[PDB]
């Protein structure tokens, strides 16, 4: 295992990062703490800590807290080995559409959801792990648009409300080595036939 070779330094920021089509951001193990930005509570007006251009990808970066509004996706995101510590209103919302994959990393300590998707996408989370969440996964309330969500070897201890919510009849969640400790109702669809195993 390669630590990065910014592990152990602390960038303090203070406007969002933006990450434009076809970049790698690569913070080789950097912690990040957004300052002005936010408190990570539930208010809905903080500013996200990174803006994923369509096509920009995102790598290697600890988000500490204050998570503010975490990581803005705009469609066709690779986001890889992100560790949240504490997430903030949410971990990473989807806010145009196009397929975006979390793999690797982890968060914790998500008051309500982890991920927020709010346009129609392919939404991927891979050999991630997450604990003390609301929910891992949350379609924007009463839409209507498709989103199709596959969980991949996702580890989850404590989520107070469910895996996944969708108000959608056209969304579809797949799961393949999804673990779940302590957790009441798995998912919240308007059909449990929207949801497979693979
Ligand atoms: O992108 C965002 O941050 C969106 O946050 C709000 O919407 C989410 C969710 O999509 C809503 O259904 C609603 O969720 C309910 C409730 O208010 C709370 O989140 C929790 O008890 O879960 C409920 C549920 O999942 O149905 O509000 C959510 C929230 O984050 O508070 C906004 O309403 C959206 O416009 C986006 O800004
Ligand atoms: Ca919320
Ligand atoms: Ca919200
Ligand atoms: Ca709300
Ligand atoms: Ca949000
Ligand atoms: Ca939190």
């Amino acid at each position: 295992h390669h630590v990065g070779t910014n592990t152990g330094g602390v960038l303090v920021i203070t406007d969002t990062i933006i990450v434009k089509s076809g970049q790698t951001y690569d913070g080789k193990g950097i912690k990040i703490i957004a300052q002005g930005m936010g408190d990570g509570s539930q208010s809905e007006n903080q500013k996200p800590i990174f803006k994923l251009e369509k096509g920009a990808n995102l790598k290697n970066v600890i988000i500490g807290a204050p998570g503010c509004d975490g990581i803005h996706c705009y469609g066709d995101n690779v986001v890889e080995n992100v560790v949240w510590e504490d997430v903030g209103e949410d971990a990473l919302t989807v806010k145009s559409e196009g397929v975006v994959e979390v793999i690797g990393g982890s968060a914790k300590e998500a008051a309500d959801a982890v991920f927020a998707l709010n346009a129609p996408c392919t939404f991927k989370v891979k050999n991630f792990t997450a604990t003390n969440i609301g929910k891992l996964v949350r379609q924007n309330g009463n839409t209507t648009f498709k989103v199709v969500i596959y969980l991949e070897d996702v580890t989850l201890n404590n989520v107070k409300s469910c895996v996944a919510k969708s108000d959608s009849p056209v969304s579809e969640l797949w799961y393949h080595n999804l673990n779940v400790n302590n957790c009441k109702t798995l998912f919240e669809f308007p059909s449990q036939s929207q949801i497979h195993q693979y």
